[PDB]
Formats: structure tokens, sequence, C-alpha cells
């Protein structure tokens, strides 16, 4: 379902404004407020999960659906052939700040390589 | 399978690696050049060049990879401390090895690399 205090529940259900790039009955994709690349898009389920590690194994296909949507967005926006990065930050060490499952799509420039 | 693919050779057991997970579909192994105390690569045994080369109807391999990630996290204890999952797709994504793989980084407070932190 949803969480009353969750900013991404409210963005996903339209109660807080965003710039939407894709929507279906299971997910919303919208531009990040603080982009780190020319494309910085968040893909979220409409159902609230706190984080990846909180999705039961039996429910993990939400992540596959998110990935079908990521590929659709990359093709539509013309960054599939140039390339892109997909990130999930889980919990404290992962750097998660908003506790509602989200995947970052970063594209439109050559991204840094971790060294 | 691809002759020039390091990960096909690691997956079919032709090349040595340090194995973290294996089932009939997926292998996970330590990255040769780790950037965190846990730096694990999770790969299908089947070769796909990249995320965009997976047909929609086969995207369940990504869900299975994520079950594997969570299983490893729970075993190792970084379920509680946190972790990051990364896929690099194509040139600008920084993909080098053109065989679908996910990076798991864990075991330390990770920097926001794409925001410039190291
Ligand atoms: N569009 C939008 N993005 C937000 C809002 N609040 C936070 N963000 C973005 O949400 C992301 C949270 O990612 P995290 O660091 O939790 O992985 C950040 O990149 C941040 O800029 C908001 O109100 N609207
Ligand atoms: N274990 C192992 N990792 C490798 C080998 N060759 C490359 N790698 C790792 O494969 C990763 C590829 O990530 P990419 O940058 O393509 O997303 C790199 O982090 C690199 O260290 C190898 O022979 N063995
Ligand atoms: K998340
Ligand atoms: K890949
Ligand atoms: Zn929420
Ligand atoms: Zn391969």
């Amino acid at each position: 379902m949803e969480r009353m205090d969750c900013i991404f529940c409210k963005i996903a259900n339209g109660e807080i404004p965003s710039t939407k790039v894709y929507e279906d009955d299971r997910v919303l994709a919208f531009n990040d407020l603080n982009p780190v690349a020319p494309y910085h898009i968040l893909v979220v389920p409409k159902k609230h999960y706190d984080s990846l590690i909180d999705i039961p194994d039996k429910e993990m296909d939400i992540v596959s659906h998110i990935h079908v949507v990521i590929n659709k967005i990359a093709k539509e926006k013309g960054f599939d052939q140039t390339g892109f990065r997909v990130i999930n930050n889980c919990g404290s060490d992962g750097g998660q700040e908003v506790k509602h499952l989200h995947y970052h799509i970063l594209a439109g420039k050559k991204l840094p390589n971790y060294e």
C-alpha cells in the first residue's frame, strides 16, 4: 500500500508534484530533483517497500518490471545506444536517503568509473 | 556463449574465480579489482551483452539476480548495514565486460561516486 509520510508514495500517487517520464499501474518514473547527470531519472513502484532488502523473495518481480520500464525509457529518450547506469542504494552504507524503493537511471554523459 | 567473453569462461568454470553463489542459472564471484570490502559480481550463466539486450519476456533473470543479491546480503550480514547494486550498460554507462552483470558493493559506508565523492 502507501505510507502517509513517504515522499515517494506521494509523488508516485500524484499528491506531490514531479516531472513524470513514464507511468503504468505498477511504477512511476520521474526526474530527480538534484541530478548528477544530464539524465537522472528515478523509477519507483507505486507500492511502498522501504528498500530492496525489505522486498520478500516472492515479490521480487517488481524489480524486473522496473527494468522493462528502464529499457523503455532509455529507448524513448535516445540514450540506449550511448549507454546508462542503473543504481539501487540500500540502507545506511548504500547511501539510501529516501526509504521507498527506487532505481536511479543515469545517462547522457560518460559516467565516472569507480577506482 | 562467447569465445572472447571473460564472464562466459568464469561462468562455465573454464577460468578460476572466487565463488560466492552458484545455482543452475546464476553465479556470483568476487570482483578481481574490488572497490569495497564486499565487491561481488552477479551474472547469469547465459550470455546477454547488456541490459538492453534482454527481451522483456526474459527480464525475470533480473528478478532472480536480485533474490541472489538479497540472499548473499543476509548470509554475510550486510543486509543490516546496507549495500549498493549497480548495472553499467554500454559505453557511457562504463560497461567494460559485455556480459550482463550486477555489482554489489558493501561492508563500508560508500561514497556517492557519481556526485564526485571518493
Ligand atoms: N523529484 C524529486 N526527487 C527528489 C525529491 N526529494 C529527493 N529527491 C531525490 O531522491 C533521491 C533519493 O536517492 P537516495 O539517495 O535515497 O538513493 C535523491 O537523488 C534526491 O535528489 C523530490 O521531492 N522530488
Ligand atoms: N573476478 C574477476 N573479475 C574481473 C575479471 N576481469 C574483469 N573483472 C571485473 O569485471 C568488472 C567489470 O565491470 P564493468 O566495468 O564492465 O561494469 C570490473 O570491476 C573488473 O574488475 C576477471 O578475470 N575476474
Ligand atoms: K531504495
Ligand atoms: K552488464
Ligand atoms: Zn512510499
Ligand atoms: Zn559471456
